[PDB]
């Protein structure tokens, strides 16, 4: 296709000895064969510039787990191919012109023994660098045992070893239990993707730093996360549009000095944002939060199991600034739990020196804009509601009511 | 090109029965013929993954409107090719090395009966999904009756039916309407150059869960830069809005949306309009600059609004307008009515709007905020000294900027 | 590869009469010959749509400076190929499976007297328009005399003429003294790039308008800038993650009516952000600032020459709004300069009408959240610390303490 051994077209690659296997049959086995070819040619630490694997638009089955263990591997298609399998599964489709995702369309059919479509892992060293996934579709085909479970044991991309300067962009993920997982992320960018109708959308696990999650459209399932970060430092989460049915939309555990800023958050349950297990010195600012109620009939009676005293924002940790946010809460009275409670918008569950400033709350019922747990210390609440709307069980909270 | 029938090169495709038609002579006829080939091969609701149409850099005339009615079509070039025709049309170009836009350059020469270059439409189910336009240039060639009218009846891309996960690296120039998307769900309009058009981006009818991000945009004095009708959860962030639209951001009946971290430069009153009951929107962390036209051919153009209309004009409930900077500089003899103090933020009506932490700087005496008599339960916090706030409403809570 | 004369594969292009000159041996000379072919074909001011130059993944040496003087030239690879040469040069690399950057990998080996790999310049009119650099790696290979100097005299991309609608995206820059320089920027976008372990990262010089710098990862060296802008108006700097070792992370000089919002800033020296020489009417809001100390042993004693009284933010100009930021200051007492000083977080060094509002500061030692110079006039400080954390040497500053 190009005059380089480092450019591969998956529809043109034949695996010698398995002349049966096509990119349609098992694009997994095809990409694994490509990667073996790269290793044969790229032999030394001075000759390993990587390669591009090109996925033309089409339907491709993947049976065999692709193991990605080379730097600067770009896997690229020509479109994210997103399609709502969740609407398809739940309505009459008589006369429908289309019934599945497309674009550069990888149907993930991995075994239980090898559940992730792409396993990005190198046990040797150094860290994997500069790997790029872009412009293709990873589709888990269905949920198990029905369409509404958000469970199938499949993962789209799982980066399992420490990594630097990975770039995930223009992707589509649908109907995977775990769309994207990146462990030990440094200088990662998850940018401008469509990640929806998955049990879990983006999991940033183990630890990480210097990461940006931006301009993504994301919606998860009621037992899974939308964005999760574990032990991140200096994570920037910005310009994202989070919607749907995750148990949460943003979940940080032990994340410090991160910024969640200029996003849009729409959820149907308490606990849309959870700053857990000692999250400190984070900026939570200039976001729009919408707490509403499930409208799609097949999901009306399912919840994430939390009540409305949990908080739209639930914070456990130190010295966070939660400021300059709009919260719009609208839940039918008969749907609030426990029955008769005032919902809590921001709950400070514990921690020292949190500052809550210039937040505007609107709710259909009486709400506590802020509740501070009895264990909260040295808190400030400025202009986030009248005195009526701020409950401190802690004796030491400084409160300026909104004029 | 690749080993897939789902990858098309426009410069290589020949129309059976019309051998002389080329991509140069009528790229529209070529793409239509490509699209028919796709529809011929992709015959069933389970075998429609879509395709890519690639547009090499070059000059291409479009005479026939392209109708896009297949999911997961990608039309991609290699450059947005933007060129200032407006400067060209108004100055001495003696010795100019280039006179028109380029890149993957489509000159839009449609008939007045089907004036949209790309018409994105399906009668039938389901919604059109996952269409991509990227990295090419749509050029309306000239304005009539002359180069400064911003009128030619041409549209770049017009998405006419309800749609999901559409993704628009483009350049648009000298079109009366650059991009229109009706019934957007999970649309991304990202990192485009959309300038010297009558109107730039119109998101019409209704929509949800859309992101407009990282765009450069400038319109004309009778048109809109960004418009949204009846959107919920629209996120507008990272954009640099400049030029000469009647307005820069225009919402009508949009609720629970967020406009954050943009730059806004305009030359007339009414740069931002939140109209006909916009509620619970976040308008924050933006820079507004109101200046005066400096390009002679447009020195006498206005949008018909006086300086009492507001830099922001808002009619609706419970919006938070906070952490913005407003820098107003217009010569005394260009302010209307003569002798009036310009208004920076006008709350035209609505309940429970909160104006917080805004810095205004102006060359003349201005009212930072004027609240209409009809506004109820408004708050104005730290957005000017007392002498810069006018509330004709009797129940506005005001905290002057100290001193 | 496609049926158009405007698409070039650098690996397929033969320079007629120079069979030895390849993309591998000198991709600079290859690209210049491609440029010559474009000009040969694209011969009138109505027949210049430009071209795309495609760079497959591989290792390519550049010895000859590429001079870009045609509109709508796209140079495109498949991969930004970033690799930490700085870590490589400083630790034990036994058994390391890779020792250099990759992707679409251009090794910059320019002569001392034409240092820039790409020179984007046109004498004449109009302004160069619509040029696109994307998805490739520019790698200056080494710093001299050792890998830790951040010095080699090399530049990745230097745009020297006034320009319109240039787009730089998906790039990797590494080990260059200057990664990217753009003079006379109008409607520039520097978007979603990796610009690290360079002496300087992005310099927007001369003057400029209506530019966006967004969604980048950037880290510079102790003598250079990360992002610099000179005399820009309406620059928007957003969604970036600034880290590392630049003398500063954001440096404006004479910039007006610009906006810096929703970024992350991590630095190891004072002066992380500098609004210098009469910056007016700028918005600095919704940012996260971390001032820390160096943790990588080879650089422990490197300084940028400033003390902790200079400020995390240093501002000289009028009517800036510095609001809704978080500053997390952690520097061991033995590392603070001058010894025993209270560090300053935000310093208003001069100017009229500046407004500091709703800022949260956490520091390991006592700090002054805001210090205002004696010459500052009409300043406001709101909710950016207790009274004891605000110092105004100007007598006209209005101060509201953070309550309690």
């Amino acid at each position: 296709p190009l005059n380089s051994p480092n450019v591969y077209d998956v529809t043109a690659w034949r695996i010698k000895g398995q002349p049966k296997v096509t990119a349609e049959s098992d694009i997994g086995a095809v990409i694994n064969d490509i990667i073996a070819d790269i290793k044969k040619r790229q032999s030394t630490p001075e000759t390993r510039p990587g390669a591009v694997v090109i996925i033309p638009p089409g339907d491709y089955d993947l049976h065999t787990q692709v193991v990605v263990d080379v730097d600067y591997l770009t896997i690229a298609g020509f479109g994210h191919g997103f399609f709502s399998r969740s609407i398809k599964d739940n309505v009459d489709t008589t006369g429908w012109l289309n019934l599945q995702p497309g674009g550069s369309h990888i149907r993930v059919l991995t075994p239980p023994t090898s559940p992730q479509a792409f396993l990005v892992r190198r046990d040797g060293s150094p860290r994997l660098s500069g790997i790029v996934f872009k412009d293709f579709c990873l589709d888990g085909v269905s949920f198990v045992p029905d369409g509404n479970s958000y469970k199938n044991g499949k993962t789209g991309i799982d980066v399992a070893s420490d990594n630097d300067s990975i770039h995930i962009t223009g992707m589509g993920f649908v109907y995977l239990e775990h769309a994207l997982i990146v462990r030990g992320a440094d200088a990662l960018r998850v940018h401008d993707n469509m990640v929806a109708e998955c049990g879990n959308c983006v999991e940033l696990t183990g630890a990480g730093q210097a990461t940006i999650v931006s301009d993504n459209l994301m919606g998860a399932g009621p037992e899974g996360v939308t964005l999760l970060a574990e032990n991140h430092e200096g994570l920037l989460v910005t310009g994202n549009n989070f919607f749907p049915r995750g148990r949460s939309l943003l979940e940080f555990t032990g994340c410090n000095r991160c910024s969640v800023t200029s996003n849009r958050f729409q959820g149907f349950y308490p606990g849309m944002m959870r700053l857990l297990n000692g999250c400190k010195e984070n900026l939570i600012t200039s976001n729009h939060f919408r707490r509403g109620t499930e409208g799609f009939p097949p999901f009306i009676d399912r919840t994430n199991g939390l009540d409305d005293l949990y908080g739209v924002i639930h914070a456990m940790g130190d010295n966070n600034l939660i400021s300059n946010n709009l919260f719009a809460y609208d839940v039918p009275p008969g749907k609030i739990a426990p029955a008769g409670a005032q919902p809590t918008i921001m709950l400070i569950a514990g921690g020292d020196g949190n500052v809550i400033a210039t937040n505007h709350v609107i709710s259909n019922v009486d709400t506590q804009h802020v509740v501070l747990d009895g264990s909260a210390t040295r808190s400030k609440v400025l202009d986030s509601g009248a005195a009526s709307t701020i409950t401190s069980y802690s004796p030491d909270t400084a409160i300026r009511p909104t004029p």
